[PDB]
C-alpha cells in the first residue's frame, strides 16, 4: 500500500545507496578510466538525488 | 571502508524508509491514538531527514552543486 | 495479517536497530560535528523507544 | 563492532518480532492446543521483553 | 501454505537460531551481568526447544517414529 | 563466531525448514511418483532431525 | 576486480530501471509518472555507458558484442 | 512452478546442504561432531543421486 | 570452499536459473521473448549436464551415488 | 508488475552476476581442470549476455 510520495522516498533511498557504491568502487579501482567512470556515474546520481528531493518537496507537506 | 558522507547517506536512506513505514502504519491503524502516535513519529522522522540533507549538503560539495 | 500491537512491536524493533546504527556511526565517525549529529539522532530515537514501550504496555495487558 | 547495550537492543528487537510470529501462528492455527502452545510461548517471550527493556534502561544512560 | 506441524517446525528452527545468538552474545559481552543475562535467556530458550520437540513428535507421527 | 553445538543447531533448523519444503511440494504435486519421491525425502529428513536432536542432547547439558 | 564491479553496477542499474518503470505505471499523479519515466530514461543512458565500458574492458564480452 | 521445478529446487538446496555439512565438518573441534557432519554429508549425496534420477526421468531436455 | 563445493554451487545456481527461465517463458507475452527464454533454458540444461559430469569426476563419494 | 522487458533486464542482471561468480571460482580453484571448466562457463555466459542485450535494445526504444 504505497502512494506516490512513498515511491519517491524509496527511489531517493536507493539513489543514496547507489552513490555510496559508485564512490566505493571508484576508490577501490586503480585504473584511472574506471575510477573516472565511477566518479562520473556518482555525480549524475547526485543529480538524481536533487531531483527526487525537489519532487518530495513539491508533494510532501510535512517535508517542505 | 566507509566515510562520513557514506554514513550520512545511509542514515538518510534508512530514515526515508522509516517514514514510509510510519505513514503506512498510521493509515492501517484503527486506534486513533496509535494513529496519532505513528503520525507523530513520521513527522519527527521528516524533521530528521531535513537535518540529514543539510549535513549531506555541507559535506558533499558536488551534491550541493546539484542544488540538493 | 497485522494488528496495532504487532505494528508497534515492529516499530520498536526497528527503532532499536536504528539506535545501534547511529551509535556505531558515531563511534566510527572522524568528524566531531558528524559524531555529534549521530549522537543527537540516537538520543531522540531513544525518546521514541520509551514512548513505543509505553504504548505497547497500554495495548498488550501481557505488557509486551 | 558491537557493545553490550547494542547486543541487548538486538535481542530485544528479535524478541519483539518473535512475539509477532507466535501470536500470528496462534491465530492461524486450527488445532486449539497448538493455539495454546503458541500463546504460552508468546507469554514467556513477553516476559523476556520485559527483562530486556529493564536491562537496557539500567545500562543505557539515555534510558531508552 | 502451512499447517500446524509446519508452523511448529518454523518455531523450533527460530528458537535454535535464537539460542545460538544468546550464547554468542554471552561469550562476547564484557559486563559479567550482561553476560549472565544472556546465559539465562539461553537456558530458557533451551526449555522452549524441549517443549517444541515434544509438540512436534506428538503431532508428527513419522517424526516420532524416528524418535526425537 | 560459532562453536560445535551452534553448528548442530543450525543444521537442525535447516533440516526442519527442509521438511517443511518437502511436505509442501508433496502436497502441491498431483503426479503420484513425484508425491512419493517428496514424501520419501521428508521421511529421511525426519531421520536427520532425530539424529541432530540426539547430538544436541549429548553435547548441550542445558538442553539435555 | 574492475570488470566485476562494472558488471555489478550494470546489474544494479537494470534493476533500478525496472523499479522506475513499475513506479511510473503505479503512480496516480501524472507528474509523478512523468518523473519516474524521466528517471528511467536517464538510467537507460547509464546502462549504455556501462555496457560500453564492459565491452572495452572485457574482450571476451566484446567478442560476441 | 511445476514438478520439474520443485525437483530442481530440491536438488539445488541439497547441493548447498552438502557444502554446509562439509564446511561444518572442517570447522568443527570435536571429532565426533566432525564425523556426524561427514555422515550427514554422505546421506545428502545419496539424496542428490536420487533427485538427479528423478529430474532426468521427467525432463527429456535434461 | 573447495573445488567440489564450487562445482556444487554453480550447479545449484544453474538449476535455479533454469527455473527462472522457464517461469519467465511462461509469463511472457511476446512470442520471441518466450522463445528467447526457452532457448536460454535449453542451453542452461546443457551447462547442468557438464556440471554434473564434473562433480562426479571430482567427488568419488558422489560418483558412488 | 513485470512486463517482458523487465524480465529481460532481470535475466541480464543475473547472467552478469553469474559471470562474476564463474571468474571468481576460476581464480579461487586449485585444479586447472576446474579452472578451465569455470572459464568455459564464463565464456558461454558472456554469449548469453550479448543475446540479452540485443533483445533489450530491440524491446526497449530508450536503450540507445
Ligand atoms: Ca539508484
Ligand atoms: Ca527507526
Ligand atoms: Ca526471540
Ligand atoms: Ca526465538
Ligand atoms: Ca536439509
Ligand atoms: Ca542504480
Ligand atoms: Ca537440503
Ligand atoms: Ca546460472
Ligand atoms: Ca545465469
Ligand atoms: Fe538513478
Ligand atoms: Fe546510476
Ligand atoms: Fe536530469
Ligand atoms: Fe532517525
Ligand atoms: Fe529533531
Ligand atoms: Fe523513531
Ligand atoms: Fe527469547
Ligand atoms: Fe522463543
Ligand atoms: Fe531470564
Ligand atoms: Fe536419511
Ligand atoms: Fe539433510
Ligand atoms: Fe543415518
Ligand atoms: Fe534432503
Ligand atoms: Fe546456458
Ligand atoms: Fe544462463
Ligand atoms: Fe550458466
Amino acid at each position: 500500500d504505497l502512494d506516490d510520495v512513498a515511491r519517491i522516498r524509496l527511489v531517493l533511498a536507493r539513489e543514496l545507496e547507489t552513490i555510496n557504491e559508485y564512490e566505493a568502487y571508484a576508490r577501490a579501482s586503480s585504473n584511472p578510466e574506471v575510477r573516472a567512470f565511477f566518479q562520473h556515474l556518482a555525480a549524475e546520481e547526485k543529480e538524481h538525488v536533487s531531483e527526487a528531493v525537489h519532487m518530495l518537496r513539491m508533494l510532501d507537506s510535512g517535508q517542505n
